[PDB]
């Protein structure tokens, strides 16, 4: 803090377009003739945008005196994140979160004669497990020199207001960072190819395309909220069900404005041609083809583990250091429905899911695996099964039944692949599942 | 009898589209510029989707179950059928119904 | 021994029971749909062309 | 060394959990006072905010660590050499009265002198050695948040934060004792006995045991020996007060018995009088046999002080221990070396410091610590510098008048040859006063 | 497990430069485990209960 700034013009970062002063002066029947009768239109023109640096100016009457500052104003701002309503509870102690899902079973036929030797036969349930771990640890650092900051203020109220604004800046930064972190999750999920993809033409090309997108969204929501459920909209391929009141559609402002200008302001019975679930508007996604994302309330699995503030004082320098530490867990659940609604170029098959992903079997035994292909078209894609564990005597039938030999003891990997490319241009989509064996 | 899972990566249930980490890395004023101020984004993107299984201290009978469980959530769903209004009552005794 | 609380164990057992009941519901829905499909397959419906 | 909750529970007048910290302390209206099975509530109350967290952790570590470590470091096996705080006005000076015979009863001789004094108390100065250091350790916030899950986690945390410091300190005590013994031997105030590599063969072992037994029985003579100790003082000591510091390999080679039979103890009371170290690392020293009161230690202070890093989310607690170690000059101490030590170890002048007038005389006697059975001659010199002040061959020095410089009586014994790059010199200081 | 080390000499001149320093890692390791589970079982007759 040293006041040495001499000969600074009030034109630092300004690149004028047409020099309003000359435009007004050389006006003969132009649009600027309105400003001709103004007595002082040059000082206003040259000062009305504000000046970044001020200099001491003497008084008009007595040049010994200096003009002084009459008013000082301090601006305040408060920023929030509209996704905060998606946050889950709090986990003070712990690092990981465990998620368990149980699936439906199969029906057998009643046979009393065969029931007299299979009373104690057992049939294990179908259970799937998912894990999440804490993945964000950060802090914000600020310093305040209260004693050295007293020469710039005349009123204790203004001094306190400035200090309060400095403190609030940390919270604003934390809110912005939290919003960015939460919005990165959808882009990461789309980049991993775990969304269920619905192909649309374009939300902006034509009103017909926009209304086709609306129709597709309504059909998808109706299919999602069915009492019997469906294993077609979750990455784990489990028979699950969703409720209409828990469905959230995230779109952007351009799409919202185009929709309510084109299809809502010109349609009678507007309730039959609009969105169904809860509607959220953000500032667009980072993905190329993403237009609108339809998710379940339980899709978000974000938790906060630490939120604390610590202050230290320097006696030699007379200043306070403030540290704001934030620790969080950011992840999403694969047991909930999630639709992407892509409008660009989409491959024929997005992923292949093998229903048993981890399984432990004995030295000699058979295990059945099922595969689901997420195709974006109505075409049927065949699935090729293989196992590569490096052991001789184990083999997988084309139906996905793997029989393991007891001669060797090592981990096995099971692959179900499809070919979505053309001849001489093999494009492969592979779904992997690992098998352990007990000796 | 001992069972364990090793030499397994958390990408078997992943079909990479555009490698969001690399996209963030090679960004020049694009739509991905909003994530630059984030100090720790790679760690978040690593386990953004969720890990099916990891390599830590784990139990034996059930799959994985890291020792530091911290919090366990179990979710239940109820499935119903929409045609149940068309069902009639019960026949405790007898086999055949005659309609005249 | 898998869980450290009785609530988790009872929730797991209740989840298994709920899975059984959901399987029964799905099966009866599929059977009632199979009734209609079989009736159509036997040609006993009155057909209208669209 | 394997400290668990039992040691702290018996050191403090408590049973299981306690609310001493929050009772002493605002702090009270943050944490519940219940000592019941509830641990989540007290954990939340402690961790509600950083001020309460810091206050609780600081009070806990400081007070509890100081009290527990002070009460558990005084029960170590080497506690009989451990005294309390240093006494006020110790004057760092040793005074001892030499034993002598009894004067025969005689009225005729007594009537001439009744105000006569008896003897100077051969004062000397303590041999001191100061020690001061710190250990310090760090504790994270993670393994304080994850310590209120159950009441046993809290006690495990306390044991963990005490055990490291206690182990390091008790390990370092032995090293300091070994260094003090090495320094004393290097100064050479020990009286030496020559042995021949007791681990070289089996006959050397029994010869060494016999030498130890003979030396101990000579030390514990009821009448007095005067042959031992850093100066001829003619003291005696009990057999139950002798302590043996022996090398680890020699101790392993020797058996538990017969070594105890050399004394009057029987194993159970003998293992408390033997200290084992991993090598003396001083020439050919094997085992040192000293009196109980030969070595003492006074604890100047013990302190615990903590600081917190808000940028790193952790604490550092430093434990400072300062104490002084003293060895007496009037106690019995035998070196028991095996090497090529000289025939004569040290020559000691009995009168030591003296104060004489300008026309007086003084008698000095010299004691030579010889490791062999031969005899050696001692020569006397006056040093100083004056006229008429001289010492005869028998140690009688007469001072002539009109003298002011302080003189030093010097006794020299030589065990050399035609070339003599070796002299054993003992010095006495005589101060002259004007009559 | 925490290791045992010799103390640092007391010196304010060197102490004034580092007061927030840690000491050492605590050489953590994982336990060597082996679990067992079995049964013995026996029978009892009604005769040697009567």
């Amino acid at each position: 803090m040293r006041i040495t700034f001499n000969d600074v013009k009030t034109s630092l970062g300004i690149t004028e377009s047409y020099d309003i002063v000359n435009a007004i002066r050389n006006s003969q029947g132009d649009n600027f003739k309105s400003y001709v009768p103004l007595a002082t239109a040059n000082n206003v023109a040259e000062v009305g945008a504000g000046i970044l640096i001020n200099q001491t100016v003497q008084n008009d009457f007595i040049t010994s005196l200096v003009d002084r500052i009459g008013l000082v104003v301090i601006r305040q701002v408060s920023l929030n994140n509209p996704l905060k309503k998606f946050k889950k509870g709090q986990i003070p102690l712990g690092r990981t979160i465990e998620e368990i899902y149980t699936d439906i079973t199969k029906e057998k036929q009643y046979d009393a004669e065969e029931a007299e030797q299979k009373v104690f036969e057992r049939e294990m349930p179908n259970v799937k497990t998912l894990f999440h771990e804490r993945n964000r640890q950060g802090f914000y650092h600020q310093t305040i020199q209260d004693d050295s900051l007293k020469t710039a203020f005349v009123s204790w109220g203004n001094f306190e207001s400035f200090v309060s604004s400095i403190i609030n800046a940390i919270y604003n930064s934390a809110e912005v960072d939290e919003y960015e972190y939460m919005k990165l999750l959808v882009d990461n999920y789309y980049s991993k190819g775990l969304f269920t993809t619905v192909k649309i033409d374009e939300p902006t090309s034509s009103t017909g395309a926009l209304t086709e997108f609306v129709k597709k969204m309504r059909a998808t929501a109706r299919k999602l909220t069915l009492p019997q459920g469906s294993r077609d909209w979750n990455s784990m391929a489990v028979r699950t069900r969703s409720y209409m009141e828990d469905l959230h559609l995230i779109i952007d402002a351009d799409l919202e404005a185009e929709l309510d200008v084109d299809v809502l302001a010109k349609a009678f019975n507007m309730n039959r041609t609009d969105f169904l679930g809860n509607v959220t508007v953000i500032d667009g996604f980072a993905s190329t083809g993403l237009e609108a994302v339809l998710v379940d309330k339980d899709w978000f699995m974000v938790y906060d583990n630490l939120h604390k503030m610590e202050t230290v004082r320097n006696p030699r320098g007379l200043y306070w250091n403030y540290y704001y530490h934030v620790w969080q867990t950011l992840s999403v659940s694969r047991f909930a429905n999630a639709v992407a609604f892509v409008s660009g170029d989409v491959p024929a098959v997005t992923q292949v899911i093998v229903s048993p992903n981890i399984a432990a079997v004995k030295q000699g035994g058979q295990q059945q695996f099922t595969a689901y292909v997420r195709a974006t078209n109505a075409k049927d894609h065949k699935v090729v099964w293989s196992v590569e564990g490096g052991s001789t005597g184990t083999a997988i039938t084309g139906d996905g039944l793997l029989s393991v030999s007891g001669n060797e003891d090592n981990q096995l990997t099971v692959k179900a692949t499809v070919d979505i490319g053309t001849e001489d241009k093999p494009k492969l989509v592979v779904g992997e599942a690992v098998v352990s064996i007990r000796p």
